[PDB]
DNA sequence: GTAGATCATGGAATATATCTACGCGTAGAT
């Protein structure tokens, strides 16, 4: 939330923020930076067993 | 003859980006 409230052009701390975030999301860094928004959303919804569909 | 014992005698608010001072590791010269 802080990273999304601060200026978006500001870089994010890799090991401090992104790697733990994708870790808790059960998502590889490759999947996060490579897949499009549709695939990422579908995989996130399946990972947390949500019923959403983007 | 007298004192003691005995007997009679009795109705109904938190995290984070930013600014600043300091030691200092390394760069530069020879």
């Amino acid at each position: 939330r802080i990273a999304s409230t601060t200026n978006q052009s500001q870089p994010y701390h890799l090991v401090k923020l992104i790697i733990p975030v994708c870790e808790k999301a059960k998502i590889s860094v490759f999947q996060l930076f490579g897949s499009d928004f549709k695939e990422l959303g579908k995989i996130l919804f399946g990972n947390f067993s949500l019923e959403l569909k983007l």
